[PDB]
């Protein structure tokens, strides 16, 4: 099964056929990409708010318009999937979902209301793909650059009526029914400790400081509970590399930040008429990213190394998180840098899958965002910025869907791409809930 | 080779698996969609400004979120393609293209500057896929709901430095080098007459009223010249149905409007805070669309009927045009209605292809547009409107990339889907220029 080695413009863009990305007929290579054999492992890479526009913007900037992302763009089977949510009251569609409902959709196979984690419109719990995988004896990994309590990584191990129920404090106010002290299953973080995936890596260390309002570890901090539960705590790249085993006896928990991990690139926020008033921006590497802080690619690599030892196979979800946060913050550089980050991760996952032969790798997003690539002389009503691309040209980015700073999400259907056994199930129009069923089946979960 | 009969939500959206579009594993069906055998015919359907977002909004409104367009969504092989243009001066990429440069890129295989038709950055002409097809003896069709002098349909038959050179008048001012009177090849319209496709159907009748500044037909109106050249002129549905033959000896020319043909659906323009201040809109059929005016579907059906008689095969380009004009005009209803129109056309094309077995059907857009599906309570900086979907829910549309009314184009990569011999060449990431090469090769043009 081949990966697209190179789909960059073959030559002189200005010349006939120079802009081509193909060098010949693809029928044969596609036929070699079709396999219904079982997938031993599954690696799901989620780019936060990374719809087609975000991908085009990051490529234009980092690789040039005729460029090619070695990871993100190298997946051969591609399609578009819908991700609408449901209105909790009426049960009718809610055309624009949040991170929480979408994450739930692919992690359980059931649509839900915005803000829900692991439950349907009736607040009924439904087992996630991770729980199912774990129950079947597979190894499981949940990796993210955001806070572990955030919608994407949280959805695999928590079942709460509101995504805001991070720890004890918020839960009692926002999710009384899930509140431990009220006989509920606990907050997001508590449920995460209970779920016991073999490898969990991310930010969100802050909430681990809260103390349990009830149970065996009542009075202890969630951090203290984790140690007591048998978890290996790691807070930096060095200690992470030191890890040699991660299992149900010694589950791994990497907390590398109080909240979200540091952004890759720094750059100014988009502003009114910024493409006109301000000069073109050139993004710059964040000094605080640190050699101490593991990158999404490193965490992905360590995760695969450890999960790999499980003879039965594994399920790993990886999230290039800061993308949509920077998209909300109308910050081009942060957004684009987070897509480059993801791409490096997708490469590590593709290398492993390629050599292993039985791994299904899927790269997609939870929902779409606000960013639009517009003409450079554009006089847009919202926030804009001009960027200096690898092509040595100017690209203007617009965020015009919200007045309240935070650029909202959108409902456009977006790209889903895959490689490996069963990847054919992402081609054409599909629904985000199909993704749950594809992974379940590919993995033979039953 | 199968078409997706149904990818609608299988059942109850609120229940587990109810929102699924798949009913089983697609590996086998995909294997049956792969064929490198030769394509006898090619039918290319272009939705003007019909990116993924436009497709999602038109589905939500006309079919419901869990709906399925029988045409547009039924194509099995899908991917995403880039359509960046080039800056005439520097030769560097111009991230947001217009309809002229994009049309030229798929019709000739060479990238050009915005505004050009059938020429590269150096103003050098390059032969179009239609000219090449005709030269090889295949029948050729050029159908559009727009004015025949507009960028998309014009690009197949004209070679001018500016898309504005409609007829003699504009050409002398805008394109002196193409100006007939100055020894040039002539305006868009004149060159169209010269190209002599077997079937040309659309609007733009107004310009045929101009008189030739030179040549054999100097002093005669372009309409008069057409008659004199041997063309069959048709201006309404009835006369169009009367046509039984269309060939090189009796080429067909249907001019059903002075400009663009009538929009299917009427509705109010999007406005500032319109989703808040104004009530939800329900689009209404346009009374002036007329039983006298053939629909894009009908024109597609007639064109396939006539082109069909050529033993050697045919190439047909069809354009659901009023879509981006209505997108520019921030008019949801017009835009959406144009997408439904196209869908009917794609259906007609897909039935023929399915039965014929050697026809490659491709559906895609020239470039992306402004439309974004946003939460209903959105307070966006631009124009917005709330619509009453088939789901009996509200969907809000936002146009916020321009202040100067006309909502500009965007540079996001968008969907390209196909069915038949060689459709595998649209899967994954490709460039709009690859489309020219795929068609040339499938058709074996040489
Ligand atoms: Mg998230
Ligand atoms: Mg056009
Ligand atoms: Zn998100
Ligand atoms: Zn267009």
């Amino acid at each position: 099964m081949p990966v697209l080695e190179n789909r960059a413009a073959q030559g002189d863009i200005t010349a006939p056929g120079g802009a081509r990305r193909l060098t010949g007929d693809q029928t044969a290579a596609l036929r070699d990409s079709l396999s219904d054999k079982p997938a031993k492992n599954i690696i799901l890479l989620i780019g936060d708010g990374m719809g087609d526009s975000e991908i085009t913007a990051a490529r234009n900037y980092a690789e040039g318009a005729g460029g090619f992302f070695k990871g993100i763009d190298a997946l051969p089977l591609t399609g578009q999937y819908t991700h609408y949510a449901l209105n909790k009251k009426t049960g009718k569609p809610d055309y624009v979902t949040d991170s929480a409902a979408s994450a739930t959709a692919w992690s359980t196979g059931v649509k839900t209301y915005n803000g829900a984690l692991g439950v349907d419109i009736h607040e009924k719990d439904h087992p996630t793909i991770l729980e199912m995988a774990k129950a079947a004896g597979l190894a499981t990994g949940n990796v993210s650059t955001a806070e572990l309590q955030d919608a994407t990584p949280a959805a695999l191990v928590a079942h709460v009526t509101s995504r805001k129920c991070y720890g004890p404090s918020a839960t009692s106010e926002k999710c009384p029914g899930n509140a431990l002290e009220k006989g509920g299953k606990g907050s997001i973080t508590e449920q995460l400790l209970n779920a016991r995936a073999d490898v969990t890596l991310g930010g969100g260390a802050k909430t681990f400081a809260e103390t349990a309002t009830a149970g065996e570890w009542q009075g202890k901090t969630l951090r203290e509970q984790a140690q007591a539960r048998g978890y290996q705590l790691v807070s930096d790249a060095a200690s992470l590399n030191s890890v040699t085993e991660a299992n149900q006896q010694k589950p791994l928990l990497g907390l590398f930040a109080d909240g979200n991990m540091p952004v890759r690139w720094l750059g100014p926020k988009a502003t009114y008429h910024g493409n006109i008033d301000k000069p073109a921006v050139t993004c710059t590497p964040n000094p605080q990213r640190n050699d101490s802080v593991p990158t999404l690619a490193q965490m992905t690599d360590k995760a695969i190394e450890l999960l790999s030892k499980n003879e039965k196979g594994f399920f790993l979800q990886v999230e290039g998180a800061s993308i949509d946060k920077q998209d909300h913050a109308a910050n081009p550089c942060g957004q684009i840098g987070e897509t480059v980050d993801l791409d490096e991760a997708v490469q590590r996952a593709l290398e492993f899958a390629k050599k292993e032969g039985n791994t299904l790798v899927i790269v997609t997003a939870d929902h779409a965002h606000a960013s639009q690539i517009v003409a450079p002389d554009t006089k847009a009503p919202g926030l804009t910025q001009a960027l200096n691309t690898k092509d040595g040209a100017v690209m203007v980015m617009s965020y015009g869907n919200s007045e309240e700073d935070s650029q909202e999400n959108t409902g456009s259907q977006l790209r889903i791409a895959a490689y490996g056994p069963h990847a054919a199930n992402v081609v054409g129009l599909t629904d985000q809930t199909d993704l749950f069923y594809t992974m379940k089946a590919a993995l033979g979960l039953k």
